[PDB]
């Protein structure tokens, strides 16, 4: 028996792996339960701690995949099964993954807790692309990640009820992180240095925690990657949700419309797991990208009132911050959706198709909203040229749906006394396998983050591993001090405030400090467009 | 005696006189009469046609200017004082001006009319920077320009009613127009080729006789400087004049229609004009009391809508901007600005100054104009919303109005030429940051620089000649361009071409101000409508 690969937590005796590295050993403890078994009766319900058990829980392999739907508009292809899950499917999907330094640190160690995305109903801490060793190898942290509940296992609603209150999936985030305050000690962390971390809707999560209390006390930094607990899409109003929630019961046979809740979901608990996830996606309001039907519900408990709202009137002294978004934000998601888009030809639209995918695109506003959006991102010099139109698309649904809130998120983060710093990711991996026209597309930061490059058996350059290890620096930098420069004559990031709006490249070249984050554009979706929702 | 200076047209017979220019005389006729004195009784009516006289009328200066509010704000500036009145007012001020070749051509000349601007409520034909002694010198064209009613004399309207039903200093266009078509061959003039031209509140006036089908057969070609009948100042819907003609009635102590014009009518003209400011609804610029009134007569629709459904096939314009419309305007009543000074405003200002520049629309529709117009990486620079502010006035009011004009026209049959002008003259005595103001084209289009006892540059003067050039070739055939040797392409809606006119050679360009004309044309009207 192995002293460093086992550990008493709270709940009992954990035995876990030893993995290796390109620069060193690792101990990893994978798939330790959190939570009980979200199973039959206590499905939507809010997660409860695990049980203190007898013996000892092999922590030796990631557990499984929370149940989700399986993307396969292009089965086979890289792009869309790296991010499919890479174990069974399973409601009993409640753990957690810690990853620390061999031999265990012998200081407290600063934390990294990651939050993966996947639009809110997909998604898993197990993905290769997610694999901490070499981020914990490089960089001597401690690394934890959770599962969390997706999809209506995780955030389908009906405001009110004590049976479907909502948001579960974010208790189940706030679980892990309770458990990371009270555990992280015995793998040598550091409770008081957590550093949050996550992208697109793990983005969106990180955010959420800021602006809820109860979270707040759990971490003391944050980093949120292509994503924003404000965007339009990571959340939904208490009647809407109630209206999704409403629409699957009835799609699945349930009551044999809306009724008692507690009978509602008591039928709903009946549905194998595998037919709730066959009728997610029809229960949308209408035909859209960038739109997901279960998310986290504004109803007062979690969120007070919107993110927006909170981020607008909240005091961040004290809070440091790292925010970013990839150099095509938009790209990526019209080919799901867009009419005359695909990975497989130039997707160069007519301005017909361009207009129709601004619908598509920006859901259910006014006819006065979409041409507003028009008006905006035409070229009227040329303003049917496919090229640009083709671009402009990729622009209104990058922006609308990621740059503007990260960018507001960060501006008022700023103002209101947190020390902000904003990147633009811009290198496009040498082993990308989506078309040239989509530029770095949403989430394809991520592997330079976790080091992925650097393991052997990917075909990465020596420049993309030297990449990744600067990348790695930053984010340990952020965690560590809350400040990602080198604690001398190597490029300065400087902070980024509502005024100047600085922010930097990440690419091949050293830092190249910029202004304003899409400026004109965001003025519209920031400043602008909702005055005209009002009105 | 000069039989060259002796001419009988229809109503009798006239003496001119000769001028002097640098390259050689020119016979002008001034102060022909072509309406009856439109006088007490009068007053508000449409123009009628001057009665025959015995004898020889007097044709040898200027006569009166139609009586007007006299601008002070800069009293004795020169840029100030060009344009105010250079004759005595008077309500008997329907007369016109002919010049043409000396000795008289004894062939068809080609005919060009101006139509002065002063946003409706001013201007005088006698004014030195309309005089048409070197357009008819160096590009033998015979030249009329008219005196019109201006302010509540020209355009006060009580709609339906006979006694002041509006657009009167439009028929006095018309009727100018028509005095052209029946007199002007007695000077050599070819009324087959007539050829209007106007500035501002003139080319406006221009436009709206494209769109009324009495005056479209007066002429043949169309070229409007700087203005447009679509202009948001250039005409008023039949319930603000109403509104506006009681509120002058109330100002001057007058109370029925017909009462109301009679007890106008028994006002000194100038009370009427000392009132006129004081009826707009708000504190703006570029906006004026008594403009054309669309009330289904003269113009049957609004003009954008005329616009829009015109059959434009067999016309060719000539429309253009200066370099930069909107300045001139800003210091006439936007908070922080001054000739004086640099006019380095603050947002503040900028702001306060959107309200002013775009009056009378939601609070919604401002903040769109914000949004479009601040650089939000310098949402504060003092030089940056100056030249902003600048853009709003002047696209809001001329530069798209302007492009609306010729992308509609274009794509509806016409032929149509665009120009910015872009060349600050040597003598301005407005300051730098004004660059190149509204009105400062016209000197050079009239060849003013070859007045010897002016100040221009050798430069300028070849310039003013190419102008000159440019706008005579236009009337003489439709097209500026002279032969081959850098040509001046039509514009049209898709490839938006125009040229730049200043001391370099023709360079063309893509749209006028395209980026920030959607907004005022395609994207803000849906926004009002809602
Ligand atoms: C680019 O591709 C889109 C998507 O169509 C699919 O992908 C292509 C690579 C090709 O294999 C198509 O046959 C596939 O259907 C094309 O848009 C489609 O057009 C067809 C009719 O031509 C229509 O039935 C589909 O509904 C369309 N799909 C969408 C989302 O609009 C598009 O025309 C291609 N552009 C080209 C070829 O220039
Ligand atoms: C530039 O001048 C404007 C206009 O003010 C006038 O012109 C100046 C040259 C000077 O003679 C002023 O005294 C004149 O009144 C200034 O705007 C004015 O500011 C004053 C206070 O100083 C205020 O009471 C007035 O309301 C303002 N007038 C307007 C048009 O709003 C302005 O301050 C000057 N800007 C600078 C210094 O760049
Ligand atoms: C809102 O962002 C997303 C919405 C849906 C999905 C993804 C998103 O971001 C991508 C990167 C990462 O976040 C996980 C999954 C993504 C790629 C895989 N697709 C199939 C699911
Ligand atoms: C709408 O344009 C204008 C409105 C008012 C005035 C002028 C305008 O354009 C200028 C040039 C010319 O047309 C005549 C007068 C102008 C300059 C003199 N001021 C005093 C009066
Ligand atoms: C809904 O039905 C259940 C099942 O018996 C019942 O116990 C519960 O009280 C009902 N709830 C409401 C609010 O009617």
């Amino acid at each position: 028996e192995d002293a460093e690969l086992l550990v008493t937590v709270r709940g009992g005796r954990l035995r876990g792996i030893r993995l290796k590295t390109p620069g060193g050993p690792v101990s990893a403890f994978l798939g330790i339960p959190f939570a009980e078994p979200p199973m039959g009766p206590r499905r939507f319900l809010p997660p409860e701690p695990k049980q203190p058990w007898s013996g000892v829980v092999d922590a030796t392999t990631f557990q499984s995949v929370c149940y989700q739907y399986v993307d396969t508009l292009y089965p086979g292809f890289e792009g869309t099964e790296m991010w499919n899950p890479n174990r069974e499917l399973s409601e009993d999907c409640l753990y957690l993954n810690v990853w620390t330094p061999y031999p265990r640190p012998t200081s407290p160690t600063p934390v990294l807790v990651w939050i993966y995305g996947g639009g809110f109903y997909s998604g898993a801490s197990s993905l290769d692309v997610y694999d901490g060793r070499f981020l914990v190898q490089a960089e001597r942290t401690v690394l934890v990640s959770m599962n969390y509940r997706v999809g209506a296992f995780g955030f389908l609603a009906l405001p009110g009820s004590r049976e479907a209150p909502g948001n579960v999936g974010l208790l189940d985030q706030r679980l892990a992180l309770q458990w990371v305050q009270e555990n992280v000690a015995a793998f040598g962390g550091d409770p008081t240095s957590v550093t949050l971390f996550g992208e697109s809707a793990g983005a969106a999560s990180v955010g959420m925690h800021l602006l809820s209390p109860p979270s707040r006390g759990l971490f003391h930094r944050a980093v949120l990657q292509s994503g924003a607990p404000n965007g339009p899409w990571a959340t939904v109003g208490m009647g809407e949700a109630r209206r999704r929630a409403t629409q699957l019961a009835h799609l699945v046979g349930c009551p044999p419309t809306g009724g008692n809740d507690t009978e509602l979901v008591a039928c709903l608990r009946t549905r194998p797991a595998q037919v709730l996830v066959n009728h997610e996606w029809h229960v949308l309001p209408q035909e859209s990208v960038f739109r997901f039907s279960f998310v986290p519900v504004v109803d007062g408990d979690f969120l007070s009132d919107t993110p927006e709202a909170l981020i607008n009137a909240g005091d961040f002294h004290g809070l440091q911050v790292l925010v970013g978004v990839v150099k095509d934000e938009g790209s990526y998601f019209l080919v799901y959706g867009a009419p005359g888009f695909s990975k497989d030809n130039e997707s160069l639209i007519s301005r017909a198709e361009f207009l129709a995918g601004v619908r598509v695109g920006v859901p259910q506003v006014s006819d006065l909203a979409a041409e507003a959006v028009v008006l905006h991102y035409t070229d009227w010099l040329h303003p049917e040229d496919p090229a640009r139109l083709r671009e402009a698309l990729s622009d209104v649904v990058g922006d609308h749906n990621v740059v503007c809130p990260v960018a507001q998120l960060a501006g008022r983060l700023a103002a209101q006394g947190a020390r902000v710093y904003a990147y633009v990711f811009e290198h496009r991996a040498s082993t990308l396998s989506w078309p040239l026209w989509m530029g770095v597309p949403h989430g394809y930061e991520i592997e330079f983050i976790f080091g992925i490059p650097l393991d052997p058996s990917r075909n990465y350059t020596a420049e993309e591993k030297i990449f990744a290890q600067r990348l790695m620096r930053y984010w340990a930098n952020f965690a560590r001090t809350g400040d990602p420069n080198e604690p001398p004559k190597a490029p300065q990031w400087p902070p980024y405030t509502a005024g100047a709006q600085q922010y930097v490249s990440l690419d091949l070249r050293p830092l190249e400090v910029r202004r304003g984050l899409r400026a004109q554009a965001c003025a519209f979706w920031n400043r602008f467009l909702p005055k005209l929702l009002s009105a």
